[PDB]
C-alpha cells in the first residue's frame, strides 16, 4: 500500500493508480516447488458468491446471521476489485498475482498467477462447480478463457432447483450442490482437491418457480446463509479435512447512492466491493475456539492465495497447538482499488473517487 501524501488532484490520483498497478505487478503469491513428504492432504473449497457485500447484508438485516460467527478467520475490509461477475471470478482465479487493471484480466497472465493451477502442481485435483449453468453474461466462458479453469463442470443432473434466473435458467439448491461436492471429492481418487464453486442465488432477477416478481433478497440470503452454515455443521461431522474460503464476487448493490441507483453496478463503488470474506478449517485436531479472528487491514485476493500457501502442508489439521496469530499475521495488504470496463474506484486519503472513461476523478458519495 503506497503513499497518498500528495493532495488529491485528478493528475495525482491518475499517478497514484499507475503507481498502484506498477507496485501490484511485482507481487506474487509464491508456492513451494513440492509438498513435504509428510504433508496432510485436505480439500480446499472456494465458495464464490454473487451479489453479496457487507452493505447488502446490513440492508437485509443479516449482519448477525450465525454464519458470520462460524468462521475461523474473517476479513473485515476485503475488496472485490470489481462489481461484475466475470471479472470477479477472473480476479479470484488469478489470486496468486498482484491486482491488474480490468483490461489485463482479458490478457494472458503468468501461469503462476492462477491459484488452482498452482495447487494442481502440488497435486490438488481441480473441480469446477456451479449452482447454475454459467451461460448468462458469458460467465462460464470467461472462467475458462480468462480464468484458465478448464475442468469439466461438475455434474448438475437431478439437482433440485430453488430459483429461476432472469433468463429462465436454473438456480440449484446450494445444500444439494454442496452435498454432491462431498461425494464427488470422495470419489475423485485423490486425497486432496481444490474446488472453485460459483453460486448466485442472490442475483438480481432470480425468482421462485411460478412467481414472476424477483424473490425477496433477504429471504434468499437467509436461506443461503442457513444452508452454508448447516453445511459447515455437516462438514464438521464428516471428520474430513477441509479449508473453506467464502469470497463474494461483489455486492448486489441493494443500497444505492447519489451517483448510482440501487441495483446498478456500472461503477464498482465502495459499498458494492466491500465484501465479507471468511475462512473456516474443518477436521482439525484442535479446531479454532471462540469468535472469528478478524483481519482488519485492507485485503484482497492476494491474501487468500498467501493464506492457502501457509497451510499447503496440511499440518494445521493435525497440530495440537495451532499458532493462529502467526497464521493470520503479516498477510499481504492490498489497497481498495476497483475496476470495471472504463470505471475505476479508489480510496485516496480515506475518501473514495471514481474515474469514468478517463475523465476527471470525481469524489464519490460517502
Ligand atoms: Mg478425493
Ligand atoms: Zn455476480
Amino acid at each position: 500500500m503506497p503513499a497518498q501524501t500528495a493532495p488529491p488532484t485528478t493528475a495525482n490520483l491518475n499517478a497514484w493508480l499507475n503507481n498502484f498497478y506498477n507496485a501490484e505487478a511485482k507481487r506474487k503469491s509464491t508456492f513451494p516447488s513440492s509438498l513435504p513428504a509428510d504433508a496432510q492432504p485436505f480439500e480446499l473449497l472456494v465458495i464464490n458468491i454473487c451479489s453479496l457485500s457487507w452493505s447488502d447484508i446490513e440492508a437485509a438485516g443479516l449482519m448477525s446471521h450465525p454464519l458470520w460467527s462460524h468462521f475461523d478467520i474473517e476479513f473485515k475490509n476485503f475488496n472485490s476489485a470489481t462489481s461484475y461477475s466475470g471479472p470477479a471470478a477472473i480476479r479470484l482465479l488469478r489470486a496468486s498475482c498482484g491486482q491488474t487493471s480490468h483490461t489485463n484480466l482479458y490478457q494472458p497472465a503468468n501461469n503462476d498467477c492462477y491459484l488452482f493451477d498452482n495447487l494442481s502442481k502440488l497435486g490438488f485435483t481441480q473441480h469446477l462447480m456451479m449452482g447454475h449453468n454459467g451461460q448468462f453474461g458469458g460467465f462460464l466462458k470467461e472462467v475458462r478463457e480468462n480464468g484458465g479453469m478448464q475442468s469439466e463442470l461438475m455434474d448438475q443432473t437431478n439437482l433440485p432447483v430453488i430459483l429461476l434466473g432472469f433468463d429462465g435458467s436454473p438456480v440449484y439448491d446450494d445444500t444439494a450442490v454442496l452435498n454432491r461436492w462431498l461425494d464427488v471429492t470422495e470419489k475423485d481418487k485423490n486425497s486432496r482437491s481444490a474446488t472453485f464453486y460459483n453460486t448466485l442465488p442472490l442475483h438480481d432477477g432470480n425468482h421462485y418457480p411460478g412467481v414472476s416478481k424477483t424473490a425477496d433478497y433477504k429471504a434468499r440470503a437467509q436461506k443461503f446463509f442457513d444452508e452454508l452454515d448447516a453445511f459447515f455443521t455437516e462438514l464438521e461431522k464428516s471428520g474430513r479435512k477441509v479449508m473453506v474460503v467464502v469470497v463474494p464476487e461483489h455486492g448486489g448493490a441493494l443500497k444505492g447512492d447519489r451517483m448510482q441507483v440501487s441495483g446498478l453496478r456500472d461503477i464498482p463503488s465502495p459499498s458494492i466491493t466491500d465484501v465479507p470474506v471468511g475462512v473456516k478449517f474443518f477436521g482439525m485436531k484442535a479446531p479454532h475456539q471462540g469468535a472469528p479472528i478478524v483481519i482488519e487491514q485492507p485485503s484482497s485476493f492476494l491474501a487468500i492465495s498467501d493464506l492457502v500457501v501457509r497451510v499447503l502442508d496440511g499440518k494445521i489439521f493435525t497440530e495440537d497447538n495451532v499458532d493462529w496469530k502467526k497464521l493470520t499475521s503479516g498477510l499481504p495488504q492490498t489497497a481498495p482499488v476497483s475496476e470495471n470496463s472504463n470505471a475505476v474506484v479508489i480510496q485516496y486519503q480515506d475518501k473514495p473517487y471514481v474515474r469514468l472513461n478517463g475523465g476527471d476523478w470525481v469524489p464519490y458519495p460517502q
